[PDB]
């Protein structure tokens, strides 16, 4: 139940799946590398 990629999203308790996080760009699913 998280957010895979390209996926909107609330950064901060990093709701998206393991490996990707919320950036504040496009306030939506990201990998970090």
């Amino acid at each position: 139940e998280c957010k895979g990629f390209g996926k909107s999203c609330v950064p901060g308790k990093n709701e998206c799946c393991s490996g990707y996080a919320c950036n504040s760009r496009d306030k939506w699913c990201k990998v970090l590398l």
